[PDB]
């Protein structure tokens, strides 16, 4: 078995992982705790980052680079921007931008800079399993585009223009971050999330309703998934 | 010797320290090239993150978990804010802030994730080495606050927001990044940044004039510092 890295951004989105496995290890390492664990012949790491691009890139590089991570496993919760995404649905990323990297005052699009590309992929096989399992566990799961950036959208105008840029589905503060390092290292990842909001006018509201529920069916179906790894 | 990390944004701060070591070796890693050479029995490893607060993360993690770097120094260009600072000018920084990390539907302040400060603090050891190189070699150095963030900032109205919330003295994309990453990891950090531009109207067209030679004169700096560690 492989060694798998499975990451959140909050505490509320990796706590059911921990209660579940029950048995586990701690390191202290980059000001948080890493947790080590066995699960179906895979050795696991698994954290929470801390809010954020910054934050979240940090511990998908530490997981990868210190503790030798080969396949990286994101779970967490999102803004709905796509309508027919409810409160609770499932949606992995095929792609993921950052809405909010911009240097666009010297002509290029917004979510470039040179180097890299506005879009960064997820990994096919990965995906493709997600499938196999949401199917096998009569799960809803949907395919889509995420933008990652470093605000809370709670807000139509802002919601609106993302969605029309990027045509994504959904906004977060971490899965572009973590895609690019994964990709940057040669490390397939998967970026699942569960709608806690839909991202407009009290999207702070049903963030903190919904938030530890949509966390919960995000991290099972994560799991799911390293048993079949 | 230590293992010092010297890292810069883009290949205009980082080529000149190259141009003057001579001999290096090149290494493809994190989808991006790692340099190395021994400078007055120091080992180096420098880079070029490519812009942005995700690439800069991810840089200085890999110099730190990958390479073993056990300190620090940032150089590169910034914008100008403080009205006392001109083109070419060197500031380092005390601390900086994320002005666009932004969670404030919660009610908190702009700059502000759990379990992480507004700002982040530079070692005073390295600062302290720095004032000593700036008097020894007659280089005027300024002391300052920098506000990092994903935009590069054109625009008077954003300056003075920013300058005001923070009380910034220049901005740019990559410091409280990489600083945030050296504190989490337990490394000293050095952020020298010369103005090639003041973040208003045309700064673009500062920038392009001026990006080669304040480049430079950060470059030559950190060099300067390498001599004394
Ligand atoms: C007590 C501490 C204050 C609560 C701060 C919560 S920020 C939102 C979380 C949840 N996560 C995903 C997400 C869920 N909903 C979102 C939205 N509307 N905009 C941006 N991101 C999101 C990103 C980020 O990790
Ligand atoms: C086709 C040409 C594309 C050029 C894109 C350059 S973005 C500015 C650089 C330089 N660096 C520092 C900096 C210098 N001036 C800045 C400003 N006004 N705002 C934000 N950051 C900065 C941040 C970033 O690494």
């Amino acid at each position: 078995g492989m060694k798998i890295a499975i990451l959140g951004a909050m505490s509320e989105e990796i706590t059911p992982l921990l209660e579940t496995l029950k048995d586990y290890t701690k390191i202290e390492h980059a000001n948080n705790t890493y947790y080590f664990a066995k699960y179906k012949d895979h050795e696991l790491v698994l954290a929470y980052s801390k809010i954020g691009k910054v934050n979240s890139t940090l511990s998908a590089s530490v997981m990868i680079e210190k503790f030798g991570a080969q396949v990286l496993l994101f779970t967490g919760v999102a803004g709905a921007f796509n309508p027919e995404l409810e409160i609770g649905d499932l949606l992995y990323a095929t792609k993921l931008a950052q809405y909010d990297l911009d240097i666009t005052a010297f002509g290029h699009p917004l979510g470039f800079v040179p180097g890299n590309e506005i879009f960064i992929k997820t990994d096919e096989k990965l995906n493709n399993l997600a499938l196999e399992v949401a199917k096998e566990l009569n799960i809803k799961l949907r395919a889509g585009i995420i933008a990652t950036g470093d605000e809370f959208i709670c807000d139509e105008a802002k919601k609106a223009k993302i969605r029309e840029i990027f045509n994504a589905d959904a906004c977060e503060m971490e899965g572009a971050s973590v895609a690019l390092v994964c990709d940057a290292l040669k490390v397939p990842c998967f970026i699942l999330r569960a709608m806690s909001d839909k991202a407009g006018e009290k999207a702070e509201f049903d963030f903190d309703e919904f938030v530890i529920n949509s966390a919960k069916i995000s991290a099972n179906f994560v799991l799911k998934m390293c048993e079949k790894l």
